[PDB]
């Protein structure tokens, strides 16, 4: 992603609010390092604010698809075909309200241009209960599609370096109109993927880690390697979008590449500004996560081929959620080498195995979706999704709405127990060393562990 232009938008797009992050009744009970920089004049910046949040954009590797890419596409198109992905579009009411494999469109995310400036809240239009499918149809009529991407900073916690640096995350929110039409072209694609995490889709988008993480080592089973990217969604040159376009063709798609063109060449509204981006995937589009994940299936296949000349991908399996990869192949590979030839397409990647001094990525030290893996003692064949306590600790020190504390820790509890009884005792002990949590309902270890085995 690279910014080709920026000019006066024509809109006085609303400056954001203050943050909603306040220290929690556990801010002093657990140890941690605070909410994201949301304006220039925040007292905590050590470099130019506006400069750090668009530096995600690093430039394109402008080019035509090379011979490796074209083969990676065919292998992935052929991994997908058993999943029979209807090119047909879903009815409008299915896009809006949902269907099997597709939740209802989410009511809280913004509607973006040009609604957010005209007093049309999506609460008004949508009206779940009646499944009313008439408002949008005249909304899409009034404004069409291919509409700008309203840009909000993410309201979230970040590490200290990222607050000091100003490395805050942006939401590039597409329009409701855009959302719906997309949801109508690829709904049964979304649906297909959502109902089928694993090696075929090569995806875990919409997986339950509590019950899907045990499937994970059976499908990979070979010699695993994993990767994390740096500024991934922005490190995408237009070409990868074309490889996605090429995949989608072999799935039998036609005029619906329009949508990926909607993502490649992107037009975003910041404040009183209109910047245009060529290459780089927007975070707010109705399939951002799905399309990121397919491109990552293309990227990886390409890197092996380009690197290991004689190669058979039939016995090659991978699983991506956005930028998070984890992959298998019978025989050993140098992920450091894929990371290398990956720079030749302008992509900064980092494998788990960092070098010969470094212990091989194994099932004990590898991660995915921020979680490590660990087999149960009793039923080893069952894999815990283990989230670091550090991660939970940092999660608990701050609150959005202190009235939503009970569910906000219960939600944390269902994640924390996979670290073991003793650690869960430590955790609940710490919680009940402070007035507020002493009355708090907590799930006991045995209850959580029972509920988990019944997920199967
Ligand atoms: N049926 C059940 O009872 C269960 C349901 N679930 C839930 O369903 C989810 C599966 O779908 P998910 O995993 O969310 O994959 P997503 O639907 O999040 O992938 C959609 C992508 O498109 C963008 N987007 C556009 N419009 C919307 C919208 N209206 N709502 C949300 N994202 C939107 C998002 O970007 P951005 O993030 O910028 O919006 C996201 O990256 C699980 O994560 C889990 O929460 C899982 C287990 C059981």
């Amino acid at each position: 992603g690279e910014i080709v232009s920026n000019e006066k938008s024509g809109v006085c797009i609303n400056a954001p609010a203050k943050t909603k992050l306040q220290p929690s009744v556990f801010h002093q009970v657990f140890e941690g390092s605070e909410p994201a920089v949301l304006n220039s004049k925040d007292p905590r910046l050590k470099t130019d604010f506006e400069e750090a949040i668009f530096s995600k954009y690093t430039g394109n590797k402008i080019m035509l698809m090379d011979e490796y890419m074209e083969e990676a596409v065919d292998h992935y198109v052929g991994c997908l075909e058993p999943l029979d992905i209807s090119i047909d579009p879903i009815p409008l009411e299915s896009a809006m309200y949902g269907m099997d494999g597709l939740e209802a469109l989410d009511l809280t995310t913004s509607a973006g241009f040009p609604y957010l400036l005209q007093g049309k809240k999506k609460r008004d239009i949508f009206n779940r209960q009646t499944r009313d499918t008439t408002e949008m149809t005249r909304m899409l009529e009034k404004y069409g599609v291919d509409l700008p991407f309203v840009t909000f900073v993410k309201d979230e916690l970040r590490s200290r370096e990222k607050v000091e640096k100003g490395k805050s995350r942006l939401i590039e929110a597409s329009s409701l109109n855009d959302s719906v039409a997309m949801r109508v072209a690829f709904g049964n694609l979304y649906a297909t993927f959502h109902n089928n995490p694993g090696t075929a889709t090569g995806s875990a988008v919409g997986c339950d880690p509590d019950v899907f993480w045990s499937k994970i080592p059976i499908l990979l089973n070979g010699e695993i390697f994993a990767f994390d990217y740096t500024g991934y969604d922005a490190s995408l040159s237009p070409v990868w979008f074309a490889c996605l376009k090429k995949v989608l063709i072999k799935l039998g798609y036609t005029h619906q590449t329009s949508f990926i063109d909607y993502l490649c060449h992107s037009v975003h509204l910041y404040k009183d500004r209109k910047y245009i981006v060529n290459g780089g995937m927007p975070s707010g589009s109705s399939g951002t996560s799905i399309f990121n994940t397919m491109i990552n299936n293309i990227i990886i296949r390409t890197l092996l081929i380009r690197v290991y000349k004689g190669i058979d991908l039939d016995q090659f399996k991978m699983i991506a959620y956005g930028d998070d990869v984890i992959a298998s192949y019978p025989h050993k590979i140098d992920p450091g080498l894929l990371a290398e030839a990956g720079k030749h397409y302008g992509l900064i990647m980092t494998p788990a195995d960092k070098g010969t001094s470094f212990v091989d990525t194994n099932w004990e030290n590898v991660t995915f979706l921020k979680r490590y893996f660990r087999a149960d003692d009793q039923y080893p064949f069952l894999i815990h999704p283990v989230m670091p306590m550090k991660e939970i600790h940092e999660s608990i020190r701050w609150t959005k709405d202190p009235r939503n504390t009970q569910d906000h820790v219960r939600s944390l509890c269902y994640l924390a127990w996979h670290n073991g009884e003793e650690a869960y005792n430590e955790f609940c002990r710490k919680i009940r060393s402070v007035p507020v949590g002493r009355a708090l309902t907590l799930p006991a270890y045995s209850s959580l562990r029972r509920k988990w085995l019944d997920s199967f």
